[PDB]
Parts: C-alpha cells; structure tokens; sequence
C-alpha cells in the first residue's frame, strides 16, 4: 500500500521509506519483495525493501524498471553501527554521479562490472541514530543496470582493503533515492 515515510515489515521483507518533508513522492509496498516509487518534483527521498539486519555476505537480487528523470540512484543501501556508516553499492543512477567531487580510493570488479570506490563524510546530518557526523562508503557501478545480483561481500572486502570498515549491521535494502527530480521505478528484491 501507498504509505508515508516509516519503517516496518511487509510480506517477509523489511522496508524503509524516508524523505525530507517535500511532497511529490508516492511510495507503495507490493507483494513479496516488491515496491514502487513514482515521484513528481520531489525533494530528497530514499525508499526500498530488504532486511533488518543485513549481513556481510548477503547475495542480493533485484529486478525491475528504473526510469529516473534527473538526480536519482538505485543502490544496495544500508547502515552499520559502531562505526556508524551509511553505505551504497550503486547499480544505476540518473543525471548525477554520487561520487562527484569525492576522492577515488580504488576499483573492484564484481557481478559483471568494474566499480569505483569512494569515501565521503556527512557532517551534522540526519541518520538512523539522529543528528550525527559519519562516513559514507560508495561502490559505483560503471555498467548501469536495473536487474541483477550483488555479492555484497566483494564490496565490503574491497572497502576493508582501503581501510573502510563496517560495524554491526543495521538495515540493508535495495533503495531508490531521488533528489529534487522526477521519475518512476518498480523493483522486486530477493
């Protein structure tokens, strides 16, 4: 069902849907691991399905239609605690590469594509534990796709080799993120 921001469980999967207060986003949970997000002139939002908590060796499958009209990402996305980290394995994006301006740390090949690795820092920003400063880890896929499998271990191991360690996992989902844009997406996670 179409819902406002919140977290919970639906048909066997964790979901998290968050936004910055701006309207324009229609997030809907569907059967199994399916969710859809249609947005018209949104602000910033992040929504999708997966697991709570995630694991450091999960092989995540996703498939669907991803039609961004501007700034948007399609990522395996999640958090850890101690250390507090917000991480992304970006499988597809719209008009803006999330690593723009970030210092590249390395490359890793996984599931049919090379990925470029980066670390960024969020200062005094919202997080799963409230206002906080924390690092973000990024693997950005060079060959964009809207369906496939992601062996998270390949990315977590590659990050670890660059000194990017993860704490105790919190949630782990496939998320559609948007930033003051429009678009449509329907994704099934497993």
């Amino acid at each position: 069902q179409t819902i406002q921001p919140g977290t919970g469980y639906n048909n066997g999967y964790f979901y998290s849907y968050w936004n910055d207060g701006h309207g324009g986003v229609t997030y809907t949970n569907g059967p199994g691991g399916q969710f859809s997000v249609n947005w018209s002139n949104s602000g910033n939002f992040v929504g999708g399905k997966g697991w709570q908590p995630g694991t450091k060796n999960k092989v995540i499958n996703f498939s669907g239609s991803y039609n961004p009209n501007g700034n948007s990402y399609l990522s395996v996305y999640g958090w850890s605690r101690n250390p507090l980290i917000e991480y992304y394995i970006v499988e597809n994006f719209g008009t803006y590469n999330p690593s723009t301006g970030a210092t590249k740390l390395g490359e890793v090949t996984s599931d049919g594509s090379v990925y470029d690795i980066y670390r960024t820092q969020r200062v005094n920003q919202p997080s799963i534990i409230g206002t906080a400063t924390f690092y973000q880890y990024w693997s950005v896929r060079r060959n964009h796709r809207s369906s496939g499998s992601v062996n998270t271990a390949n990315h977590f191991n590659a990050w670890a080799q660059q000194g990017l360690t993860l704490g105790t996992m919190d949630y782990q989902i496939v998320a559609v993120e948007g930033y003051f844009s429009s678009g449509s997406a329907s994704i099934t996670v497993s």
